[PDB]
């Protein structure tokens, strides 16, 4: 039995949502996501793993009173992705960057709705950023920044204690990703990781020195 999908407040304005799944060769891995609202809207930051919880989880805040305006999914994995095509179905708006949903439609998975080209892509104005460093752990994965908070989603790109697994990554590509990632957003109050537990800007420069890790073991 895995633990049930978690909500839980973070900050004003802001809930992380985790759901849990077994993954082969991986065992039970944990992810974290965000909600973030906007007055009476909310915006799903990632998708659980299964349309179940992603039902469970804009069920959680309906009935709290909000309107789900929009859903974005920081890169292709089905730990992002997993509720966009249960979302699509309710007419719910998503969101992804285009390679993301180039990735997606690759991978023979429902793609979002709306998609986004370019370094930056404001969600919602002033509000909710999406960034792209370039690749790494994959090679469309993007961030969530929330300047009203300095909260940063780092996604499946943050990786404070290591890597994970390589098999889509671009090892060549991440330290300088990082790098870039780390110097924007090096004034985050807070860094969401997908996979592990929340935490200040240093997280940042601990997957920058993993991903050199990385890159050396691997040469
Ligand atoms: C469901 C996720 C996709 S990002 C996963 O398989 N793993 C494998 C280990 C943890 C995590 C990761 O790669 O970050
Ligand atoms: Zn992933
Ligand atoms: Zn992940």
């Amino acid at each position: 039995s895995l633990p049930d999908l978690k909500i839980e407040k973070l900050d004003e304005g802001v809930y992380v949502h985790t759901s849990f799944e077994e993954v082969n060769g991986w065992g039970v891995v944990p992810k974290h996501g965000l909600v973030v609202l906007v007055n009476a809207e909310a915006y799903l930051i990632d998708t659980p793993f299964t349309a179940k919880d992603t039902e469970k989880l804009v069920t959680w805040f309906v009935e709290r009173g909000y309107k789900i305006k929009g859903s974005i999914s920081s890169h292709f994995h089905s730990d992002s992705t997993g509720g966009i095509e249960w979302l699509n179905s309710r007419s719910i708006p998503t969101y992804a960057s285009e390679l993301t949903n180039e990735l997606l439609k690759k991978d023979g998975k429902v793609q979002a709705t709306n998609s986004f080209s370019g370094v930056n892509y404001w969600l919602v104005k002033n509000k909710i950023e999406v960034f792209y460093p370039g690749p790494g752990h994959t090679p469309d994965n993007v961030v969530v920044w929330l300047p009203e908070r300095k909260i940063l989603f780092g996604g499946c790109f943050i990786k404070p204690y290591g890597l994970g697994n390589l098999g889509d990554a671009n090892i060549e590509a991440w330290p300088k990703s990082a790098k870039l990632l780390k110097s924007k957003y090096g004034k985050a109050k807070l860094v969401v990781p997908s996979h592990s537990e929340v935490g200040d800007a240093s997280l940042l420069k601990l997957t920058l020195e993993q991903a050199v890790k990385g890159l050396n073991e691997s040469k």
